[PDB]
C-alpha cells in the first residue's frame, strides 16, 4: 500500500508566465515516497522507524519556458526553484517538524530547501534520500491493548517554490496522509 | 484495493475567512471508505451488500480560525459546521440515495447531516460507522452469464458544509467510484 | 497495482452553460487504464509491450443540460463532444505519440478523437480498446545491469473536449504516470 497524497492549500499558488507574458499551462506535479513507509493495519495509519532512512521522489512537468512569478504586484522574474519538505504536526497544523538527511558518514544535517533546474518541456525528478525526522509522535504506546486514543501523526509537506525578487512563492505543494514516527 | 474519490462540484464550493478579513488556505479534505467494499473483478466495479454496515472516515483539516463564509451576498458568519452524505444514481445524477445508519439496537434511522465542531490548527477525524444503504442497485442480476448491460451504480457524497445566515454553503465535497449493491 | 493519473492543464479548460445561461457543477471526471500496463519495482515505472492491446475507460458524469461553452469569445453553443487521447514524451512535453487501434483484421488505424454522446444527469461510460503506442521508448536497454540512466518515459494524455464555433476547447483532462514501452 502507498501513501497517498492531496493539493496542498491550492488558493495560495502563484502562477508562471512565459516570456511572451502569457500564463503557462499548470506544471504537472507529483510526488512520491517510496521507501520508508508501512502500513499498518491495526493502527490504520502509515508507519516509520525514526532510525530509517525515507525518500521522497518528486516529478515536475514543465509545460513551456518559465520567466515570470505573478504575484500581488504583479509580474517578477524568476530567480530559481527551491523544494521545500517538512512535517507538520495533525493536532497543530502551524507547527513544523524538521527534516533530517543523514550524509554518508552517518552525521545529520537539517534538510534545507534545495535548488532545482527545470528545464522547459520536460519532466524533472528530484529524488531526496537518506532523510528522517527530527521527531516522534507523541502517545505511539498502546493503552488497554488499543490505540492510545491520544495518538498523534505528522503529515509531509512537500512544496515547490519559486524565488523572485526577495520573496517565495508557492507553485504547488502536496500533503501526505497521516504518519506516526517511531523509536526503537 | 481502495475506493478512490474525486472532488465533486469544486466550482461550486464557498471559502472561508477569518476574523482579520483574510482568507483562509483551502482546507484540508480526505475521505475514507474503510469497511464495507469489495472490489469485483468480473463485475471492474466495488461491491457491497446492503446488509453489511458500511463506514467512512473524513479527516478534516482547518489551517487558521473560520470565522465567515464567503457567499453571493459577501462575507456572513459561520453558524456551525455539517457532515452531510448521500448516495446517487449513477444513470440519474439528480436522484439522491438515503443512506441510514443502525442503531445498537438494529433499528435504523435515515442518516441526517452531523455537527462537527472544527478547532483551528487541527485536523479533525470524523467516523460515521454503521451505515447503509436504502436500496439495491437495479438489475444486479446476470445475463447471459455475463454482467448485466443494464447493470446500475451508486456513488458515494461526502459534503462539509457550512451553515451561515440561513442557508447552507459547500466547503468541500468528494464523490466516490461507482458501487453495485446487492441483497442477499 | 494501478495507473495513477492528475488534471492536465486545469487553468486551460472552458467551462460549460446551460440553456438557462447557468454555469454547470464542474463534470465528474475518471480516467481508468485497465489492461495493458504492469508495475516494474525495478524499473519503478510501468511497463507495457507495444506488441500487446492496452484499454482505456473513461467516466464522464454531466451535471445539469449543457448547451454552451463559455470562451474567449464568450458562450458559444455546443456542436458535439470529442474524446482525444495521445501519449506524449516526457522529457519532451511538446512532442506527442501517436496512439493507434487495430482493428478486428489486425491492421492498425491511427487513433482520432471519438465523438461521445453525454446525456444530462448520467454518467457516461467511455471504453477504448486494442489500442497501442506508435512507438517504443528510447534506452530502454540496461547499462551496467542497472536501468540506463537516459530511460525515456510516455506518459498518456486523455481529455474530454468541445467542439464550438470550428474551434476546441477541453473541458477536462488527465495526464497518467510515467510509462516504458518495450518492443519483444
Amino acid at each position: 500500500e502507498i501513501i497517498k497524497w492531496q493539493p496542498h492549500q491550492q488558493n495560495k499558488w502563484a502562477t508562471l508566465y512565459d516570456a511572451n507574458y502569457k500564463e503557462l499551462p499548470m506544471l504537472t506535479y507529483r510526488v512520491d515516497a517510496d521507501k520508508g513507509f508501512n502500513f499498518s493495519v491495526g493502527d490504520d495509519a502509515f508507519v516509520c522507524q525514526k532510525k530509517n532512512h525515507f525518500q521522497v521522489t518528486v516529478y515536475i512537468g514543465m509545460l513551456g519556458e518559465p520567466k515570470y512569478v505573478k504575484t500581488p504586484e504583479g509580474l517578477k522574474p524568476l530567480d530559481c526553484f527551491y523544494l521545500k519538505l517538512h512535517g507538520v504536526k495533525l493536532e497543530a497544523l502551524n507547527q513544523s517538524i524538521n527534516i533530517e538527511q543523514s550524509q554518508s558518514d552517518r552525521s545529520k544535517r537539517p534538510f534545507n530547501p534545495v535548488t532545482v533546474n527545470l528545464p522547459p518541456e520536460q519532466v524533472t525528478k528530484v529524488t531526496v534520500g537518506r532523510l528522517h525526522f527530527s521527531e516522534t509522535t507523541a502517545n505511539n504506546m498502546r493503552k488497554k491493548g488499543k490505540p492510545n486514543p491520544d495518538q498523534r501523526y505528522f503529515m509531509l509537506v512537500v512544496a515547490l517554490q519559486a524565488h523572485a525578487q526577495n520573496q517565495n512563492y508557492t507553485l504547488a505543494a502536496q500533503i501526505s496522509e497521516r504518519i506516526i514516527v517511531r523509536a526503537s
